[PDB]
């Protein structure tokens, strides 16, 4: 479960990057 | 890392809950 959280928490990461960059 | 990332929340987690009853 904490492998899964880690997981979404790097696409998380990717998402607030990519709509900063927007 | 996932596992290292994994390992890392479970202890703030620990901390937090102990911080929490304190
Ligand atoms: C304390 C409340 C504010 C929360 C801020 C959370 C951090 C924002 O997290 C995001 O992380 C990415 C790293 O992968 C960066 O590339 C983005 O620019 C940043 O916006
Ligand atoms: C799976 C969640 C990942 C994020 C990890 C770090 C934040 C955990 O935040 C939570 O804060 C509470 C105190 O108000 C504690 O009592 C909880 O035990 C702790 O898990």
């Amino acid at each position: 479960p904490l492998v899964v959280a880690a997981s979404i928490i790097a696409i998380l990461h990717l998402i607030l990057w990519e709509l900063d960059r927007l």
